[PDB]
């Protein structure tokens, strides 16, 4: 954290922390998987491999938050990771540093902060936003803000201090802007304009009635125009505050002018090297607050320069509180304390939910559900990057499953698909994950499907990705029916709802088989087959 001055200007960049209020755990995936032409990019490296592209030694602070190596004992070295007391106390320490060095410190949030957290669901996000005023943000964009639906987002826009931009957030019928593209900010004899994008992939990824009215759409000219624009009104440099994903970014990169750095976030990923692409440096934002990005530029007359990148690691047990933080945490949850905290089952190993087709987490989940709904053949789980890590011998609380299954529409559906819709559904959703075009990467991973298994080819094409697909023991019949449950996503549209049924929140139903069960022991066991690769695991005890 002590770092020397370097140049004119100190971006502090975070992104993704999905409402994160306390210190957790949270390991990277142990795949990330590509097709050929992109393997071996930021964005697709785990494991080993990270750690080397990035000449991190294996055993640091920075390994244990860059790969899934060595998890479990490293957590238990290091201590937990966030935390909104961790991550402010860092930032104010940054901040204040460079403030002495006669420096310029700007803070920005690269979005889906608000959102999928006990703390932000027991208070519509509102209590998200309070925070971000008290560490001070200067700009942030998004993404799942939007799932707090039109409305609610305008009232905490009215209270968020910083200046939220997006220059894609269009009216849906004149196509006027709604929020400013960028801000240009002073830095000496020099300017600096800060650029936001919104997630182009709103209107599809969750409830129309969220977005009603409003357009997200990625536009080229756009983007191209404000870029320009910002540089016409006198901006040096220019920074993207991104929530495109960094596959879009990269693929941005290489198609507008004038972005010299972009800050990226949507997938989750850690750059400790800034990535170049074409003429402009990629720096991911992480995510659940596991790390602040320290970003110094030394500017020029036409850009950056040069530039020094610092992923710093969020550890609380190793950072001094933001007391401030601390008492307004205690006075937002002490009525829900006893709801949050109670341990409602320990589990004896690992439970990840971060990788491209499974995790544990998400097999505690099909458990669950089919312990349940016996009746149940196959279980979708929605495979979102944010969650949380639950560590063997700890408890999982009502916070955990909120940060797993914070959806504001959580409701878990029962509906009857016909085989060759299982089938379809897997070869679209491998169509879109492993598309070789960046351009058109849109930064999730493939829906974990608890009751079947299946073989994948991330190198074939489209319609022959997925094959070989079995549904408890015997091959997949196209024309039988199978009773299927779903939660966090659309798949019940296609099928026939379950006569009898009452959709509910996936939390309760988690809730009520931990509580029963009182310990889970779930091990790995992938049900995927990868061709052309070596599918990982991590060590799931210690
Ligand atoms: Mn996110
Ligand atoms: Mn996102």
């Amino acid at each position: 954290y002590d770092l020397p001055p370097y140049g004119d200007a100190t971006l502090l960049y975070f992104s993704d922390l999905h409402g994160q209020a306390f210190p957790h755990y949270f390991m990277e995936p142990p795949n990330l998987i590509a097709p050929k032409p992109l393997m071996g990019r930021p964005g697709y490296l785990t494991g080993e491999a990270i750690l080397r592209y990035y000449g991190v030694e294996r055993g640091t602070p920075l390994a244990y938050l860059l790969s899934y190596v060595d998890f479990v004992e490293l957590a238990r070295t290091f201590g937990p990771i966030g935390g909104m007391g961790a991550l402010t106390a860092l930032i104010r320490d940054q901040k204040a540093r460079v403030e002495a060095e006669g420096g310029k410190a700007l803070v920005l949030d690269g979005g889906d902060t608000w959102t999928n957290s006990g703390l932000s669901l027991l208070t519509r996000g509102e209590a998200v936003v309070r925070w971000q005023n008290l560490v001070g943000v200067d700009h942030m964009v998004s993404h799942w803000e939007w799932t707090l639906g039109r409305e609610r987002v305008e009232e905490l826009l009215g209270l968020f201090r910083g200046e939220f931009l997006s220059y894609n957030i269009v009216d849906d019928l004149f196509g006027d802007p709604l929020f400013p593209a960028y801000r240009i900010h002073r830095v000496g004899p020099y300017a600096l304009a800060v650029v936001g994008a919104s997630y182009p992939y709103v209107k599809v990824s969750h409830p129309e009635s969220f977005t009603e009215g409003l357009s997200f759409a990625l536009d080229e000219r756009r983007l191209q125009e404000a870029v320009d624009k910002a540089r016409a009104e006198g901006a040096n440099a220019v920074v993207l505050l991104s929530h495109n994903g960094m596959q879009l970014d990269a693929a941005l990169a290489e198609r507008i002018r004038g972005i010299d750095l972009i800050l990226s976030g949507h997938t989750h990923d850690l750059t400790p090297r800034p990535w170049r692409v074409g003429k402009t440096w990629i720096v991911a934002g992480s995510a659940a607050g596991k790390a602040l990005m320290r970003v110094d530029l030394k500017l020029w007359k036409g850009g950056i320069a040069n530039l020094r990148v610092r992923v710093l690691p969020v550890l609380a047990e190793h950072l001094p509180k933001a007391e401030d933080v601390e008492a307004f945490l205690k006075a937002q949850l002490a009525p829900h304390q006893d709801h949050l905290f109670t341990p409602l089952a320990v589990s004896e190993t690992l439970l990840y939910k971060r990788d491209t087709l499974y995790s544990t987490w998400d097999q505690l989940v099909g458990e669950a559900v089919k312990a349940i709904y016996p009746e149940v053949e196959v279980v979708f789980s929605p495979a979102v990057r944010w969650g949380t890590t639950i560590l063997p011998g700890q408890a999982i609380t009502w916070d955990h499953l909120y940060a797993y299954t914070g959806f504001t529409y959580p409701e878990l559906y029962l509906f009857y698909l016909r085989g060759a819709q299982i089938k379809a559904v897997l070869e679209d959703i491998a169509s879109n994950v492993f598309t070789s075009d960046p351009f058109y990467q849109q930064g999730g991973d493939v829906s974990r499907v608890f009751g079947l298994r299946y073989v994948l080819d991330p190198d074939a094409p489209t319609g022959e990705r997925v094959r070989e697909v079995e549904v408890g023991g015997r091959p997949l019949d196209p024309n039988r029916r199978y009773l299927a449950a779903a939660y966090g996503g659309r798949l019940q549209r296609v099928g026939e709802a379950k006569p009898g049924y009452e959709p509910r929140p996936i939390y309760e139903v988690l809730a009520e088989y931990l509580r029963s069960v009182g310990r889970v022991r779930v091990r790995p066991e992938p049900n995927v087959k990868v061709i052309g690769r070596n599918y990982r695991l991590p060590e799931v005890t210690g």
